[PDB]
């Protein structure tokens, strides 16, 4: 409940749809389920897939990458997990111990940009991984599994879920 | 209801959705601090130690017993896992009876007939575990709010890559 | 009689055709084996390996600069990303139907033919999805990193080489591109 | 003067060393950009490549011997699972102390002298984890399904010789070993 509430408010000011990856995540353990004989816990996480996704799409609207170039098919693509990447030398000399009291400094007060500037100026490099999901393509293919699901065809829903965690793109942007 | 979806499947296969949500948690700080939410990167950092300071005893139930690489000697909890698995795709009769012969056998529980049925067709599956040093991230998420309280935001940052660093990663057969 | 193994010359060809700078893969695969070695009490391999990706990345400005992805969004700091790496990212359902029997088959035909945008069109008209993820090396920092690893190894600074090394592996970008 | 490349000789003496079959490594990158040759409309770099790697997997069994991970546990097929590749997996807080200094020291001066255990546990005790990613791929399994890629591709079904080879790929396990 608390995580719930806590991971909700921080990924919305993060612009990244945590509701999407709890959607994959579900899908993720859906396919550990099929594969330990417990396919009554496979629908339970596929419907909740369906549930999570079927939030209607002006919900998804301020999430969705509107500039996205790597697309596997024609669909409106949502930034649904986010990571920092992070590269130094990790050898401390006094320009960099400088550049990161400025930086913390920066960061505290909202100057994201100049945050960020100063430390790869100093080397330290900083950017955001990210993970962008098909809305429509995704919900297709949690449908399909669904009614593989309920004609017993646990294998092959296995293999429709992975297709769609396999239609999850990777992409790196600049932090600010 | 996903949360409680999640916890119920998720304790029958012996994953601590509750650690995974840990270090999610402790990613999504990480995000926070470089987009200068401070105050976020705080209400986060406290949460994943609110979640690791459920007891030994609940955690003891996701402790792996079997871990044959370990960073530090502590109790490592799997706390996430996925299907690892390996096929040539190619439809053929043999393959599509081993396949229907195996979703029979889960239907009814049957995990390790319908595990063998596949491998002797040419389907391979095993799992993937994400395992968790349950005290050593305790200590690199306190270390990390003594840290964000004294402004030194930078640095926690690296205290909780650190943390995820920590995070071994194994594979074991599903039997 | 099959082709005998020349993976240098086979890779090198088929990567200069795709745009990829093999020799910068090569340049990370020696960091990643130095960073093992020293960790193996063998820090003279490490030395080895340090000295052949600084060999490797020596290789003239000129010669990198087809493989820089000039229009690289997401860098680290302000260098020239060369794409040293790339592979296939890709999505379908694994079940048979008709009109994907069809698009496979008419699209093994416009590759026959090198036809890459007609195959991938009628791949991703069927529910096929193919993209490319692209691996992105900073040339002027990662020589700066692999130099400066060279000097803490002649020091004996053995665990901070290693950390300087992965640092370089930490600066590669992970990016993705249609492959059109 | 510099060291002048030469990558495969100081992959391999270090490979050797650290019981990792470097050829592995190397079969598998020509089967990853044999996927990305067949997608770029090059079917003909995808067949070189595709018989570059049935060549290094030809190398005789007792070759591959000392690379064999004999107690695999994490199997997929009944296979030899070979050691192809590995890396460092490292863990630390990134804050310096006297203790992690002085750890850090003295860890330096045991792999100096090849010490790899004393260094390991001095880093372990000092809250420095370090360990081993390894690799595995099952050596028969691999050449069958490069074989099987080299039919499809004769008769021209590139989508699915792709498959296969993803497959192969599939087929690698990834398993953690402590360095000692
Ligand atoms: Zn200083
Ligand atoms: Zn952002
Ligand atoms: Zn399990
Ligand atoms: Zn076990
Ligand atoms: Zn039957
Ligand atoms: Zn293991
Ligand atoms: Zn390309
Ligand atoms: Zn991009
Ligand atoms: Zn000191
Ligand atoms: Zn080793």
């Amino acid at each position: 409940a608390a995580t719930t509430q806590v991971q909700k408010e921080a990924a919305d000011v993060l612009q990244v749809a945590v509701q999407g990856a709890n959607a994959m995540r579900d899908i993720q353990f859906a396919r550990l389920a099929l594969f330990h004989g417990q396919p009554d816990s496979a629908k339970k996480l596929t419907d909740d897939a369906a549930a999570l996704l079927a939030a209607d799409d002006a919900s998804w609207a301020k999430f969705v990458k509107t500039d996205a170039k790597a697309k596997m098919i024609a669909d409106r693509y949502v930034i649904i997990n986010a990571s920092i990447a992070l590269s130094e030398d990790y050898v401390a000399t006094p320009e960099k111990e400088s550049a990161i009291q400025s930086a913390n400094e920066k960061l505290a007060k909202g100057d994201q940009k100049g945050a960020i500037d100063t430390l790869r100026l100093a080397g330290i490099g900083v950017i955001e991984n990210q993970y962008l999901m098909p809305l429509n393509q995704t919900r297709k293919a949690v449908a399909q599994s669904q009614e593989l699901l309920k004609a017993g065809k646990y294998y092959e829903a296995n293999l429709v879920l992975k297709g769609a965690e396999e239609g999850i793109v990777v992409d790196s942007e600049m932090l600010v």
